């Protein structure tokens, strides 16, 4: 049994870390927009929930922790999958004073040397 990638040619090396962002519910809910939903799948290869934009004077801003481009894996221990855009928004509300959002930080690693002095 053989197997191959069969994908686009290019380097995709990035370190992913799992972190839990615990924010407080504002006067209404939160201060940041999200993108998700099997129908609104921010991407064709992704259907989870991500962050499109974050308020300047919102909880997501003050806390600092939460940052745009984050993929909220689960909320308060509730995996976010096979759900619609409305399904994700709702859960965010049910959360309550304490909203736990487990996001994954994935940044492209600088794969390559650097022009400088003798590297120790």
């Amino acid at each position: 049994g053989s197997s191959g990638s069969s994908g686009m040619n290019g380097r995709v090396d990035y370190l992913v870390t799992e972190e839990e962002i615990n924010l407080t519910r504002g006067p209404s809910g939160l201060g940041f927009n999200i993108v998700g939903g099997t129908d609104q799948q921010y991407v064709s290869n992704d259907s989870g929930i991500y962050v499109s934009r974050i308020k300047e004077n919102g909880a997501a801003a003050l806390d600092g922790r939460l940052q745009e481009g984050d993929k909220i894996l689960s909320v308060n221990g509730q995996d976010l999958k096979n759900l619609l855009h409305q399904d994700a928004v709702d859960l965010f509300r049910n959360a309550g004073y304490a909203v736990s959002l487990r996001v994954q930080h994935r940044l492209q690693v600088q794969n390559g040397p650097i022009s400088g002095p003798s590297s120790g």
